[PDB]
């Protein structure tokens, strides 16, 4: 009747308005009024409906609730809750998952906080803003403390609530809990979900991801990870790295271990190099003060460079479960000496030559005086039957010259017969700034001209190509899936943490107490030279 | 004009559509792009031989000129190699024959050019080639003739306009090999090259005896005359790029070297099939069989290159040395590892049964197709089977080595299964690695996985092969070439099981024209460790 239709326009009106006014607030047009027009439009032109539920049965026989903790951050509100809308309308997530955000913020209009706030960064919402109204239904807001007994009391009466209205076979439910907040936190929260909010004795899981920083050094991480223990086991908390994607982590995993011909070459006796290397041309882009106590090390290296050596290196594992890589990750990484300070060349960078990135010091919130590193290269040695001798190069960078995320692999030349006319092959695992894995081999050249000594170079993709470029999902989405999956790998184990920290901390601890001082390089540039020269003494051969 | 623009349009994507199906690519879309682009694609002669090349006189002297062969692909690869300036520009071509021609330019008009690929372009070249040709009626067992011949050819050496003295002599025997001791010692006795200068050599054609004793006997005949530098044993279809693809991409790379061994490869299959049947010539294959025809020789030789060590240099006896290392580990074949057929009438009877040749003997049992495993004895390859397959009248023309290397059972069981590389020369070359993948996207957990073919390079359905090995002949270059105790070694992996087949110890089993043989032989195959894919 009049009621239904009426309540349905308002409804369609305030959706297009929603979508509006975040394309408004996120293209931030000077002109509010002739932007609103040509998307207005635009938006008519274009029907929208694509969420073909894609779930296993597993995953909708019982309830599930997601609780972001710190929904009122820049984390959650940037970058976690865009990742649950991307799931939400690839399928997967279940059609009667609840979302709640639990912060101190106080809220007086949830709804205007969840179409104005959380909506505004909701990706691509020309062709999904008709899914964004749907997602928000499944998201409320509880304004509470992270360490109050019955707030946690209230908080699992409003759980058990939706988890008892569930429509399906298995009674109780699923609880995924994210962290959003400073570390600092972690253990208060962890002990009240573990006091009031557990899930239910009749049934359901619970999984907690925690973020990063873990620690900052062998000492603090570990205070934290006994500061968890007594709460939540390691089938239960996930120490996450939004760099780690799915496509990487396969590449490394079922090209060797599915395969004869790269298994058998995956060693000392034919691998002459390995470098893994993480390159920015962005600086610390103002925020260099919080850059400051942290640095590359500790930023990216011991923490998402070493989870991908110990991918890259690691034995076969019994089975491809989780816990069986992660045994191997741990095994690897305890097999690696801490490194030492001749064994890193350390980098700060000064302002790009075109003027057009400032330096470093530049920066006003960084403190006069800082030795902080912005680049780092340094040498790992692997000891064991596998890996011993061959150099483990990790090399990260801000400010540099390219964007570039890659595993390089050099093999050991066959000096005969081919001479000259051969070199090293290499396989390249690349993640950004696009996807690629290949061999570099060296092959005939074609046709008559051409005798048996003449050959070249040539590039072997070893890539499954697809009939139809399907769309890319980020590493961040497929991790939150994988927590969703019950799939552990790509999280730091307990154990796997503290030998990664082990790796790195006296060189940490040398670098704070001044025993090596970064070289100037100018943003834009490789780095300093001194770091090429050490890759150059440490196994490396150009091309 | 429409009708044929539909006409074009039909054939272009008719090309597609083979190409497309042979490859069988997950990406169609590019694989269609790429192929398109591929298929879009006279003129004077510029010369692309080395300047030592023509630093000499050149004669080039065809024996048994008036046959079948030299009329029909000997004269026409010389042509080919001339229109691709691969022959010196100053060569002289000489047919030598028994039969009598009263009239020397009308035999190289209407019987020589008429079989020269008229590419169209190359037309234009033919009667430019044909001013090459000359022809001598003499005996190949006179001496005195063979003298005569040596005059005939110092004149047109004298002609040449070049410091160098002397000449290059190449002669081809396009003949029965009963008659190859009489030429050479014709030659030896009165056609040698020039004492002032140039080199000497012979291309013999196959067969190269048809056993032990009878090759070994040939080979006794003609080393009074040429030595190993000087004789060139040819086999046809052993082409350049298959070789290249052999020795190159194994021994320059790391990653290959390290797994072509018994550690890592399960399986090796080298295999020749065509469509066509013996095609009324069936008479003269009778005598032969399908072993001698293509396998003690051809598959052999491919056999050799593939499984030898790593050879001192690249040159080619040191490339030579190694095929006769490998060839010496290998068991001689037994008849228990063998299975014979013989083809009959296709189902539909568009291709009658080879018995139904009226030149083939009743109740022979020659065989068309043979399958067989055989053994190679050493460090590299011990308890690695190879299976050497070829037939007439089977279900497609395909000429290609596929190496199935074991399985890695864990840890990814049913995921996964055996990796193989694949170097294909017929239909069209190719070169492809099948490799388990994972699949994109986030649908796939980590045993979610895609058995993928990666090409490291892959033509579509340029001197052939013939004409590269007659072009290494005069580049003086023996690698694709069998020497004589390579020879030796390859009839002796062979002779016990010939001669237990002319004694009737196994017999061809019959398969209809067009299917792929006796259902036998890929039992024999699945029972000597090939596994399929998927
Ligand atoms: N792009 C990013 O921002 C990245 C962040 N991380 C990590 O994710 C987590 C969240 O990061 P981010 O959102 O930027 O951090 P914020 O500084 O924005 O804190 C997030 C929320 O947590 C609450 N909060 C802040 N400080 C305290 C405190 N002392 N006590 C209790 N609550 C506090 C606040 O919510 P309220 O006051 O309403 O309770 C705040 O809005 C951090 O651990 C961060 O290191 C790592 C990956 C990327
Ligand atoms: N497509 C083919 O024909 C293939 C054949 N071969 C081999 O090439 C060589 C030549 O092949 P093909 O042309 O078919 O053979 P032929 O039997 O047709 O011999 C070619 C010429 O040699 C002469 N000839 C034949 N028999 C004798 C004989 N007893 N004594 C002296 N001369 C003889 C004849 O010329 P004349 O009387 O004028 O002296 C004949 O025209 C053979 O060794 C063959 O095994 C291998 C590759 C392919």
């Amino acid at each position: 009747q009049s009621h239904a239709d009426q309540d349905a326009y308002v409804a369609d009106v305030d959706g297009i308005l929603d979508v509006l006014r975040a394309q408004v607030l996120e293209r931030k047009p000077d002109d509010i009024f002739q932007f609103i027009s040509k998307s207005a439009l635009s938006l008519q032109k274009d029907s929208c409906d694509r969420i073909n539920c894609k779930v296993k049965d597993e995953q909708k026989s019982r309830a599930l609730t997601i609780i972001v903790f710190g929904a009122s951050g820049d984390l959650a509100k940037k970058k976690t809750f865009p990742a649950l809308f991307d799931l939400y309308c690839g399928g997967l997530l279940p059609p009667e998952v609840n979302i709640i955000g639990y912060a101190r913020t106080k809220v007086d209009d949830v709804e205007k906080w969840k179409h104005e706030t959380l909506m505004k960064y909701f990706s691509n919402l020309s062709e999904r803003g008709c899914h964004a109204e749907d997602f928000l239904k499944h998201i409320s807001y509880f304004c509470g403390a992270y360490d109050s007994v019955d707030d946690f009391k209230r908080l699992d009466a409003v759980i058990r609530e939706k988890e008892n209205a569930f429509k399906g076979p298995e009674k109780g439910g699923n609880r995924l809990f994210y962290l959003a907040l400073p570390p600092s936190v972690f253990a208060s929260v962890c002990e009240s979900i573990h006091k009031g909010a557990m899930p239910q004795e009749v049934g359901g899981w619970v999984r907690v991801i925690i973020e990063k920083p873990f620690g900052r050094d062998t000492k603090s991480s570990a205070e934290l990870s006994q500061a968890l223990e007594p709460f939540f086991d390691e089938s239960q908390l996930y120490r996450i790295d939004h760099y780690l994607g799915k496509e990487m982590v396969q590449n490394i995993i079922t090209t060797r271990f599915a395969n004869r011909i790269f298994s058998a070459v995956w060693n000392a006796s034919n691998i002459a190099c390995v470098q893994i290397t993480f390159k920015e041309t962005i600086g610390t882009e103002g925020r260099g003060g919080y850059f400051d106590n942290i640095g590359i090390i500790r930023d990216v290296m011991q923490n998402h460079l070493t989870q991908i050596l110990a991918l890259l290196a690691m034995e076969k594992p019994r089975s491809l479960d989780a816990e069986c890589i992660r045994d191997e990750k741990v095994s690897v990484l305890k097999c690696i000496e801490p490194i030492t300070k001749e064994n890193c060349v350390l980098g700060q960078y000064t302002a790009s030559a075109d003027g057009s990135i400032p330096g470093y010091l530049e920066d006003v919130t960084v403190p006069e005086g800082s030795t902080c590193p912005t680049f780092a290269v340094m040498r790992l040695n692997i000891n064991n039957d596998r890996w011993a001798g061959v150099p483990f190069i990790l090399k990260a960078g801000k400010a540099v010259e390219q964007k570039y995320v890659a595993i390089r692999i050099q093999f050991r030349d066959e000096v005969h017969p081919y001479g000259e006319a051969t070199q090293r092959n290499e396989l390249v695992i690349r993640a950004q700034p696009s996807e690629a894995m290949y061999v570099k081999i060296t092959t005939k050249v074609p046709g008559l001209s051409g005798d048996l000594r003449q050959t070249h170079q040539t590039e072997l993709d070893l890539t499954y190509h697809t009939r139809y470029d399907v769309r890319l999902p980020d590493a961040y989405e497929s991790l939150i899936n994988d927590a969703l999956l019950g799939n552990s790998t790509n999280f730091v184990r307990k154990d796997e943490l503290d030998v990664a920290w082990r790796i790195f901390t006296p060189l940490l601890h040398q670098i704070d107490s001044g025993e090596i001082k970064p070289i100037p390089y100018q943003a834009g540039t490789r780095g300093p030279k001194e770091a090429d020269e050490f890759i150059a003494n440490n196994g490396f051969k150009h091309q």
